[PDB]
């Protein structure tokens, strides 16, 4: 079992200044993605009472979910790459990782102060393999503008990470670097023992070798969740598969790539129109 924690976020998606509204955040995409796969799959997020309705589809594919208290639902705005912040739930304490079970744990936050640094340790203690997205520690909120800042400590946590999951932004915020395998190499220095990096082509994991799975399809309003889907499938094919690193890498970028096809979480039809020839 996979258990996947983080904010819920009612979307509010600008497009030529038109505003569409989707119901997503991080733990969707990858927690879909996981259970469709076939693997137990469970989601820790916090939104309103009134909010939970919109979200109920996460039951449909599959998904346990725990929809724990708050005031406020997360609502983010992003304008077509640029996000801000509208409203914040509650962020996570060190009680609601009370009844953490299963073998991975996969930190899935949308906003730096969603899932406090300090719960690193206390969840590490907790699972046997613990996975998380760099987004929840670089995208930090300025008079709402979510902008990329340097995670001042990472060096501190990253080391508590079985996988550290980036895209292009992150890990130049995180390295100063736009060479991508680079900052693979230097963020592998500074603590993490594997790291999944996606970028528009493709997606890399570096384990002090480099493996690389290049994407075979896309479409504009499929790409949100590209980075969710992706990890979710590797932590899929790698921990629970059993496959290897370099055969986990092709099957992401292959989950991927099906899913990119369409607004949304991953579909099961997806699946279908993966070859294994591929992986
Ligand atoms: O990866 C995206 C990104 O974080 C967006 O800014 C957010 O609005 C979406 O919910 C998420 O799926």
């Amino acid at each position: 079992m996979i258990t996947f924690i983080g904010h819920v976020s009612k979307d509010v998606n600008v497009v030529d200044g038109k505003r569409e509204i989707a119901y997503g955040g991080g733990v969707v995409m990858g927690a879909i993605t996981s259970s469709l796969l076939g693997v137990k799959t469970k989601v820790i997020t916090k939104c309103t009472r009134e909010d939970v309705s919109k979200f109920s589809f996460l039951r449909d594919n599959g998904v346990e979910v725990v929809f724990l208290k708050s005031p406020r639902t997360t609502s983010i705005e992003n304008r077509y790459r640029e996000s801000f912040l509208i409203s914040a739930a509650d962020p996570f304490t060190e009680s609601d990782l009370a009844f953490i079970e299963g073998e991975a744990v996969h930190i899935n936050p949308l906003w730096y102060g969603e899932f406090p640094e300090d719960l690193i340790p206390v969840l590490r203690r907790k699972v046997m393999f613990l996975s998380a997205d760099a987004q929840g520690f670089v995208r930090v909120p300025e008079n709402e503008k979510l902008v990329y800042r340097d995670w001042e400590m990472k060096e501190k946590y990253l080391k508590y990470l079985d996988l550290f999951k980036v895209d292009s932004r992150e890990a130049e915020t995180l390295t100063g670097t736009n060479d991508l395998r680079e900052s693979c190499r230097i963020i592998r220095s500074f603590g993490a023992k594997i790291i999944l990096a996606t970028h528009a082509s493709g997606v890399i994991v570096f384990d002090g070798n480099f493996y690389e799975a290049s994407f075979r399809s896309w479409s504009l309003e499929g790409r949100t969740g590209r980075g969710d889907t992706c990890t979710a499938a590797f932590l899929v094919g790698f921990v629970f598969k059993k496959m290897s690193i370099e055969k986990a890498t092709k099957f992401a970028a292959a989950v991927t790539s099906v899913k990119m096809r369409h607004p949304g979480p991953l579909r099961r039809e997806d699946l279908e129109a993966i070859s294994g020839d591929q992986y």
